[PDB]
């Protein structure tokens, strides 16, 4: 039983709010990207070291890598090519873990003694992230790098705290965002938004600490938000903030909702308070990022909002009329033909 | 200046919450393990390599592991002595990592690679803290140890971080909680708190998890609070969380207190809230935590909170008194002349 209607009332004030209006790249542009990203990672992925360690559903894999490849690209408008394709597979192999089960437990029983000893380690999963990470980590420098790193851990934790679908004991009121944290690769994100080849980490050390404090929590609830459809009735989404503050806090799936929006327009008001008068460049890319992210999230398939654009389509709301004037606005700018960029298929690269 | 009576009553509430009151704790016991953690630890630090790696002036150094000593014995008080000994250790490594002004960028270049490869970390604190880990780590599961490698790595970044002397941007409203968070060493504390030995993570996953989540919390919000007195005046430590939030939030230093105090007594009654009923066992290994936690806060003459009682001993209020009561209290079992189990001095051993 899908809220819906209050989903718009919330839509639409983040979006409104935030002025959404995604400019970044040319329909020329856009493609040429998706394209060279897709490209390095699916014959990646396609390899027989990667195909035999990483345990997906081919099917699965691909959807993700594409979902992944549109996430990249359209949010991190400003890095190399290169870096997009390098970032496209790492963030790929922690979409995989983060829709997969499968106890850690076992394999992480000697984790830091064959780490300290520079021998694989006994997960799959820990042996070709790790092993690809350099490939990541070039476009970095050193100070990034350690948020990269962190991050990508803290998110393999989460991920574990996780298969036990559990929302916290009742009362519990830091549990919500304590998970939350750990399994939004706040830090990660954050961080690669700033390539050497770009920035100077030194020069701006500052400016991206502070936006890396500042983005992890704009960029997990304003997912947390615009995915709480398609984490309504699915397992494993079964346990997501909105939901886990209901448990926890104890409160309703409509307050537990008003609580997330009130903190993500709290967090955009803040964004730009903070660097509005600071280095253009800076304000640039995290301008970039913030509205290709939500042009990706109301066109993936992964996040499903059409199923909503085509349910309202009819429904004459003051309300549903913004979010669907929205919706349209996005899908005109980043609203592309898998065909145009995403091939071969990655199983088609791997069986040669 | 300084909130005197404002602070006694928040004090004397916080102690009340968590039911301060009488260990089982024997003063006997209290000075067996004080010498025996001091013991092996200074053993430790006096070894040549441990002497010739580490920056830290001895008398610095001296002092350093007396606190810490301290602090475990009093507050993991459930724990075998080894692991008291070991976590002794490995928490004097942290703190001692604030006396360095070192820029570790030139060290932390090759961290992924060198780590990766299994050579030996540039940054000296790097290569003695992971070269020891083993001799902590045994004492855990594969869970909780994921936990404390995570939190020492966040550890090293907040000191990077910290080298800035930066209170945040105004307006960057998240940066406090991200950075007392960041050097906090939460997770640590909270996950250190279940030996494999007399724990099962497997079985009590979700008491362990939770009580990270909000021990975390408690923990460094209560340490921020005791040492409100002595870094009052401290012209020196520009950047804690409270002054932060004076120029984080644009409040008033009065406002920030107000702000700690709300979140550190909420912070106490939903743990007693949440843990009262759980597995006895469980609930008393943080039952203690708590009461060593604030014993050794009221006791340690590091945070001149006898200042206060040499102040306060005599006025007739309920809150004045009821202060005195719990100090009294724990000074009765916590005030220990170093001469009964800090011997000889690290120094001393160094040179045999
Ligand atoms: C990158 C962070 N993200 C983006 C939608 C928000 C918290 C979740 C995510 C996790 C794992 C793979 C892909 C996305
Ligand atoms: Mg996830
Ligand atoms: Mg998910
Ligand atoms: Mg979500």
């Amino acid at each position: 039983n899908f809220p819906t209607e209050y989903f718009l009332n919330t839509t639409v004030r983040l979006l409104e709010y935030i002025r959404y209006r995604d400019s970044n790249y040319t329909r020329e542009e856009r493609i040429e990207n998706l394209h060279y990203a897709y490209n390095k990672a699916a014959h990646h992925f396609a390899q027989p070291r990667q195909q035999q360690l990483l345990k997906v559903d081919p099917k699965r894999l691909q959807a993700s890598l594409q979902t992944i490849v549109g996430m990249v690209v359209y949010s991190w408008a400003k890095v190399s090519k290169e870096c997009m394709a390098d970032l496209s597979i790492h963030y790929t192999y922690t979409l995989v873990l983060d829709d997969s089960k499968d106890d850690p437990y076992p394999t992480m029983v000697n984790y830091f003694d064959d780490l300290q000893a520079g021998r694989e380690q006994a997960h799959p999963w820990w042996a070709l992230v790790n092993e690809h990470f350099p490939n990541v980590l070039r476009h970095f420098g050193p100070f990034c790098s350690l948020n990269l790193i962190r991050s990508t851990l803290d998110f393999f934790e989460g991920c574990w705290i996780e298969q036990y679908n559990f929302g916290g004991f009742p009362g519990s009121h830091d549990y919500p965002q304590f998970l939350r944290r750990m399994n939004g690769l706040g830090h990660c994100v954050g961080a690669s938004l700033w390539p050497k080849e770009q920035f100077n980490e030194r020069s701006l050390f500052l400016e991206i600490t502070s936006a890396i404090a500042q983005m992890e929590n704009w960029m997990v609830w304003v997912n947390d938000l615009m995915s709480f459809y398609k984490e309504f009735d699915d397992e494993r989404d079964q346990i997501s903030l909105v939901k886990n503050y209901v448990v926890s806090d104890e409160i309703s799936l409509h307050e537990a909702l008003e609580k997330l929006t009130q903190d993500t327009l709290h967090s955009s008001k803040q964004m730009v308070a903070v660097f509005s008068d600071k280095d253009p460049q800076v304000m640039d890319t995290i301008e970039c990022f913030m509205h290709g992210y939500v042009t990706w999230h109301l066109c993936d398939r992964r996040y499903r909002l059409s199923e909503i654009y085509e349910k309202v389509k009819e429904e004459k709301t003051e309300d549903a009329q913004k979010f669907c004037k929205f919706y349209e606005q996005a899908a005109n700018v980043g609203a592309v033909s898998p065909s145009e960029w995403a091939y071969p298929p990655v199983a088609q690269l791997a069986n040669v």
